[PDB]
C-alpha cells in the first residue's frame, strides 16, 4: 500500500539536543540535555514526511564517544533495520566525532536501507538554530527511495555527505561539514532531494568488516607530526598496548628522523603503522622507502575506525593495504 | 626603478630542490639534491627581475626542519635585511612544515622589507615542475616596492599567503596552499602583482619576540583529539618537561573526560594548555568552563609556534591568550 | 549614559522581510512582506546591542532594485551618516542583488562611519530561518568601534564579506556569500568579533565618486560570452543607447570573431567596452590585442556599477582603467 | 598490440597547443599555433603508456569553437569508438569553452570507452607550462580499465571531473576547475587513479540524444541578469529567430518586472525559457509563480548545451524539464 514510511530516530545526545541559558548563546552550552521527544516535538512536520519513533539510545557531547558505544549502535542499527517495519534510521548525533560514528557505520551495517546521521552546529535553544531543519532533512532523506544502497550518510546545511568523505572542516560555523575533494552526494533544496554522486568505495552490504558478536575494538592510537615532533610519543602508546598507530603526517605521511625511529620500534613489537595527513585533505601515495602503510584519502580520523576494523579480520600488512585503496 | 632590486635568495632545501630518476616521478623523491645556484640557472630570466645572490643556508626535507635551525635562520635574515644593499628575501623551504618556519619568521623578524617563503610541490626533475614559476614569482614580489611590510608571505602556484594564515591543505596537489577563510594577500597573473588583502593582526616590526641571542626554545607538543583518546599520552608528555602542550581537539577544541584529566594533571604540573582544532580551520572560542586557554583561528602547527615564543617571554595565561587574539 | 552606540536599520525589502505560508517553505514566499519594526519587534535582543531606530526606505525584491533607487539610498545613507548622533548603519536587502547594491555604497558613502547590509537566505516564517542571527550579528558588527574605515560590509552566516569581494555563489544555500580568492574580512563567532583582513582597496572616504546631486546614472549592460554568442545582442544594446557594455566573457575575458565585430561597432559608435569574465573569479589581465578595458578581479555585476560610476566622471579609458585597478 | 592500449589524440586547437614569444609569456601567446604531432614528441613518455595516434581535427582558440564544429566532433569521436582498435579518445581543448564541448559530447557519444578532454592554462612556452603533465595524465587515465562507462570527463591539474559538473570557476589560475558541490571523478597522484565518485545522472550510452545525420542545431541564446537588465536584449532574441533563450538569473533565477515581460513575449512567440543562474553553483528551484523552466543544478554554459539538444527531440515544455534534472 501507498503510506508514510516508518522511520527511527535514535539519538544520542549532541548540540542537536544541547542548550544554553539563552537563545543568543551559541556557546557553552550543555550537549545531549534534550530528549528525542522534545526534538521530535519540536518540529511537528515531521509527522508528515513518516511514522516517526523516537528512542533515546544515549544522550552525551561526541567528544565522549567511545568504540564500545559505537559498536553498540551499530549493532542496534542492524537489528532495526532487519525489520520489515523499519524503512530507515536517522540517528541524532554532536558534530565533534560524528564522521567517526559514522563511517564506523559506514563499514559495519548489513543494509541497503538508509542510515542517516543528523546534527547542529547551534544549540536548539539558539536564536535561527539549524538543529529544527537539519533533522527535518534528514528524516526526507531516509525515507525516500532513492537513497537506498548509498552508504551511510550525513545530512546537514542543506547538504547530504558520505561517511566516507565527509568531514568537520571548520570549528564553529554552520557549512563546517565539507568534502574538499570529493564533493557532496547530493543537496536538498525546497523539499526535493538532488542527488548528484555515488561514492565508488566498498560499503555496508558489500563490506567484509562484521561486528555482529563482537566485544571490543583493537586499541588504535594517533600521533601528530610537526618540526620537533618526539620519539617518545611513539614508546608511550608502544608500552600501553595500542595494536595501531595513526599518524597524522606531514605533508603526504611525511616523518621526521624521530618519527621514524619511533615507527620502527612500533613495527617490531607487531604494531601496525598507518601514515596518513595533517594537512586535511589529499591522497598519501605509497613509499616503499618510509616505514608503514598509507592511508589512501582517509583523514587520520577516518584512518583510526577503518585499522580498528581492519585488525579484527586480519594482521597481513598487504591486505590491509588493500583495504584502505577499495573502503 | 633603474635600479635592480638586491635580492637574497636562501636555500634550506625542500621538493623545490628535489630530485627523481624519471620526469613522470612526482612521489618518492630526493628533497634536497640540488643546490641554490643550480635553481638560479635553471631559471636565468630572473636575472632580469633583480640582482639576486644565491646562499645556501641548509639542504634537508623540511619534515626534518628542527626549532633550533629555524632559529638561526630568523636571525640570519634579520642580518641581512639590516644592510642598506639588501631589499629581499627569498627563502626556498620544503612544503611540509613551510608554514610553521614562516610563522615562526613572521613574529621574529624586524624589518618591513618584504620576506619570502617560496617552495615546489613536484621535484625540480619531474615533467611540468612548478619551483621553477613559483621562484620567479617570488622574486618579482621580494623585489616589488609595494611589497613591504606585509608581513611573512609564502608564494606559490601563483598565489601570495600570508605566513599567518596560509596553511598545506593537501597532500599531494599543487594548488594544496590556501586560507579557506581568510583567502590570499594577493594574486600574480601576468607578471603582475595584484594585492587584495592586508592582515589585519601583529608581526614583524610591531612584534614584540625578539629572539637575539637565544639559542634553543620551550619545548612544546602537539597531542590529537579523537574518540577514545588516551590519558597516558599527556603524561608522557609532562614527564618529558614540555612547558607547554598544543591540543588539536575534536570540533571547536573540545575535550573528552581523559583529555580533561589529563589536562588538569598538565595545569599542576604548570605546563600551559593551549586548544587548539583538528578540523582545519575556524573559531576556538573562550570557554572558561573548559580548561587551558583557546588558539583563535590559529592551527595546531601555528598555535605551537606561537606558543613557543610566547613562553620565552612569559608564562601568565593572561598574557599568552592576548597574544593568541592579535597575533 | 556611557554605553549603546546608535544604529539606524534601513529596511529595503528582501527575502528576510519575506513571508511563506508555512515554515517548510523556503522558496516561493515573498520578499519585502514584513515591516522594519515588525523585524526588530521579532529579535528584541538586539535593542540590548545598540538603541536602534527602524526607517523603512522601501519594501522590494531585489532583483527589481534600480539604479535610481540606489543611488537615492547612497544619498540617504550620506545625510545619516553626517549627523553626530548615528554611529552606524545596517541595511537589510534581498540576497540576489545586494552584492551590487553595496559596492554602489561602498564606492560613493563618504563616512568612515560603518555601513553593514544584512540579508536571509530563508523567509523570516521558514523553520531555522537565518534572517534573525543576521541581523543580530549586522547590528553588532555596526555597533562596534573596530568596525570603522573597513568600507561597505555584507554580513550573513556569522561572516563578514567586503562589497568589493563578496559575492553570491550559490543559488539557494545559506552559505552562498564567499570571496573564493580574497577571504573575509572577519567573522562572528561566540558573539564576538575577530577581524582578519583589511581590503587594500581604494573606497568611501578615499573615493573620488560623489553622486550626490545626481538624479540618472549612465546606461551599462552586460551580455555574456559563450560558444556561438550572437553579434545582433551588440547591436540591439548601441541601438538602444547605452554608454558602456560590460561583457561577461568565456575564459580570461576571451572573446570569439562576432563578439569581437560587436565590440568594434561599440567602440566605433562611443560606446565603452569593459571585458570581464563569467567564470566567478580571478584576474582578466590587459591584453594589447583585443579591443576594450579589462576588468581586473571585478565580476560582471561589480564591474557594471563601477563602470557607471565611472561615466559619471569621465570617457578617458585611461582614467577608467586605472579605476578598475584601484576601486 | 604491444598489450598497450591504442588512444587517439584529437586537437582542436588551445592554449596547450599556444605558443608565446618569450617564456615568461603566459598571456599574450597564440593558442592553437603547434600541431599534435608537436604536442606528442613533447612528451614521448606518452608512448610508454599506450601506442597513439594523433590527429588534426581543428587548430583554433577555444572561444572561437562553434555548434557546428562540436557536431563534427561528436560524429567523429563516435566512429572512432566503433573501432576494435581504437580504445580511447583524448582531445585536446582550449580551456574557455572546454565544459561546453565537453558536456555535448557527454551526451552524444554513444560508447562507454573514455572521451578525454585536456586542456591547459599556460601556454607550451611558457615556464613550468602545466600541459605536458596535463596530457600525460589524460592518456593514462582514457587507457586505463577502471575509466570506462563513467562519462566524458576532462583532465586537467591532477584532477578528472565530470562533464556535466566541472567549469573554469576562475579566469587565470593552474587550478580553475572545480566543482564546488559536486567534487572530482577522481584524481592522479604519483601515477595511479583513485576514483572517488561515480556521478548519478544519464549520459553516454544511456542517452537519448542522437546527432548522427544532422547538420545545425537549434538556436539558443544567453541573457544575463541584474539591476536594471533590459527588455529589449528579450525583443532582440526573439526578432533573431532562436528557439531557446538561457536566463543567467539573479539568485535562484529570480526575474525584474522587466525580465519577466521580455519573458512573456517569448513564450507567447514559442520561444522555451529556460532559467539558470549567474551565482556559479546550486540548484534553481521550480516555481510556478515564475515563467518558464528551471535548469536544476546546471550553469549557463551547460543550460545552453542541453537546451539545444533538447530542442532536436521536442518543444514539449514538461519533458524538456524532465531532461534537466536527469542529465
Amino acid at each position: 500500500a501507498d503510506k508514510l514510511p516508518n522511520i527511527v530516530i535514535l539519538a544520542t545526545g549532541g548540540t542537536i539536543a544541547g542548550s544554553a541559558a539563552t537563545g543568543t548563546q551559541t556557546t557553552g552550552y550543555k550537549a545531549g540535555a534534550l530528549g528525542v521527544d522534545t526534538l521530535i516535538n519540536a518540529v511537528p512536520e515531521v509527522k508528515k514526511l513518516a511514522n516517526v519513533k523516537g528512542e533515546q539510545f544515549s544522550n552525551m557531547a561526541s567528544e565522549n564517544m567511545t568504540g564500545d558505544v559505537v559498536l553498540k549502535l551499530s549493532q542496534r542499527v542492524n537489528e532495526l533495520l532487519a525489520r520489515d517495519d523499519v524503512d530507515g534510521v536517522v540517528i541524532t548525533h554532536g558534530t565533534d566525532t560524528v564522521e567517526e560514528s559514522a563511517y564506523f557505520l559506514h563499514l559495519t551495517v548489513k543494509s541497503d536501507k538508509p542510515v542517516v546521521f543528523v546534527a547542529a552546529m547551534r544549540p536548539a535553544t539558539a536564536i535561527s538554530a539549524d538543529g529544527p531543519m537539519n533533522l527535518l532533512e534528514a528524516v526526507r532523506v531516509a525515507g525516500d527511495k532513492q537513497s537506498r544502497g548509498r552508504g551511510v550518510m550525513v545530512v546537514i546545511n542543506d547538504r547530504i555527505g558520505s561517511a566516507r568523505y565527509i568531514t568537520k572542516t571548520n570549528a564553529s560555523t554552520l557549512d563546517t561539514f565539507r568534502a574538499n575533494e570529493e564533493g557532496y552526494l547530493g543537496v536538498i533544496i525546497g523539499n526535493r532531494i538532488y542527488y548528484q554522486n555515488r561514492i565508488d568505495k566498498l560499503h555496508t552490504t558489500r563490506s567484509v568488516f562484521d561486528v555482529r558478536g563482537l566485544t571490543s575494538l583493537p586499541k588504535v592510537d594517533i600521533l601528530y607530526g610537526y618540526q620537533d615532533d618526539p620519539e617518545y610519543l611513539y614508546d608511550a602508546a608502544i608500552q600501553h598496548g595500542v595494536k595501531g598507530i595513526v599518524y597524522a603526517g606531514m605533508g603526504a605521511g611525511s616523518v621526521s628522523v624521530r618519527g621514524i625511529a619511533g615507527m620502527r620500534k612500533a613495527l617490531e613489537k607487531g604494531v601496525v603503522v598507518m601514515r596518513s595527513t595533517r594537512t586535511g585533505n589529499g591522497i598519501v601515495p605509497p613509499d616503499e622507502e618510509l616505514p608503514g602503510l598509507v592511508s589512501d584519502s582517509l583523514n587520520p580520523a577516518h584512518a583510526r575506525i577503518l585499522l580498528m576494523l581492519a585488525l579484527t579480520r586480519t594482521s597481513d600488512p598487504k591486505v590491509i593495504q588493500e583495504y584502505f585503496h577499495t573502503y
